[PDB]
């Protein structure tokens, strides 16, 4: 089995590159945030445009949803990390403590915190109702290119251009376990069982870890990736699938198991920065890079 994802809508609005779009947990919204310093609003099935959300001095990098889908986190070059209300457009806190840009963020499953990564080479963890820090992390050695919770929260994985992935202890934020080769790594994140790590790093390759054992069971080849930290994802709602963005403008599908390409999505006229999988539907967002300033749905039968 093969999926089909086609092209269903084209998101335009952002006026400079897409840096990530999310799906809401609920499934009914895509976020996406910009060089721009604007976060959009998105219908996930119909594509509509909802709202801006403004704020921001500079541009974003990331964004991320609550739990509840009724909030959002962005991460700015201003060195801040914003909280809105997505049904009022408003910020409820701005973060503050990071000496340079902040790069990636996500709230943990209860939503209570949120985990963050900065140029400044720091992991920190934020109280989401008081705003402020409760934990910085002397994580990396250089840049960090993603944070991420476990199923639980129990857990945060960080990776960084010094070529390391590490997770941590959230209630304490002690260093579980290195993963050390050492090309940078530009992203990672957590399986939706908790029990894998996906890893991807600049010479052109997606790693699967088994964080148990400490070992590498997958790699997942034939893109291009050797500048950005491109978003990667697990597709669970139909076959098992990895997608990623590409630096030659295409999503890439691949088989989980058997690590063969299954389908590369054509449309976009720069580097997909960002995918995104729907929650519960067959549906990838995805977006790109400032040649082509949109954001794509597709979806798929399986
Ligand atoms: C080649 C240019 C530098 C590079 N950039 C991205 O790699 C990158 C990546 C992303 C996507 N992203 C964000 C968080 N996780 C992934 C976004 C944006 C983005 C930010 N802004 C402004 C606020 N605007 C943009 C957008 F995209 F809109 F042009 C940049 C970077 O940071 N690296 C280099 C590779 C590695 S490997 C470990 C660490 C690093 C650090």
């Amino acid at each position: 089995v093969k999926p089909n994802y086609a092209l269903k809508f084209t998101l335009a609005g952002h006026t400079k590159a897409v840096s990530s779009v999310k799906f809401s947990p609920n499934g009914e919204w895509l976020a996406s945030s910009s060089a721009d310093k604007l976060i959009k609003i998105w219908g996930a099935y119909d594509g509509k445009f909802e709202k801006t959300i403004s704020g921001h001095k500079l541009g974003i990098s990331d964004v991320a949803w609550s739990s509840d889908s009724n909030l959002l986190v962005s991460a700015s070059d201003d060195k801040t990390l914003k909280i809105w209300d997505v049904s009022s457009g408003k910020c409820l806190k701005t973060l503050k403590g990071h000496s340079n840009y902040v790069f990636c963020c996500n709230f943990n499953p209860q939503s209570n915190l949120i985990v963050s990564g900065s140029f400044d080479e720091s992991v920190r963890i934020w109280d989401v109702k008081t705003g402020k820090c409760l934990k910085t992390l002397p994580a990396h050695s250089d840049p960090v290119s993603a944070v991420h919770f476990n199923r639980d929260g129990s857990l945060i994985v960080s990776s960084s251009y010094d070529g390391l992935c590490r997770i941590w202890d959230t209630a304490s934020g002690q260093c579980l376990k290195t993963l050390i080769d050492n090309p940078p790594v530009s992203f990672v994140k957590f399986s939706p069982n908790g029990k894998y790590i996906l890893a991807a790093t600049l010479d052109n390759t997606l790693k699967l870890w088994d964080y148990s054992k400490g070992k590498c069971l997958k790699t997942y080849t034939g893109h291009k990736n050797e500048k950005y930290c491109i978003f990667a994802n697990f597709s669970v709602t139909g076959g098992k699938w990895i997608v990623s963005g590409s630096e030659d403008n295409l999503v890439y599908i691949w088989n989980l198991q058997t690590k063969e390409i299954v389908q590369k999505l054509q449309g976009h006229t720069d580097v997909v920065i960002s995918t995104a999988c729907h929650p519960t539907e067959n549906i990838i967002a995805s977006a790109a890079l400032e040649n082509d300033k949109t954001i794509k749905l597709w979806k798929s039968d399986c």
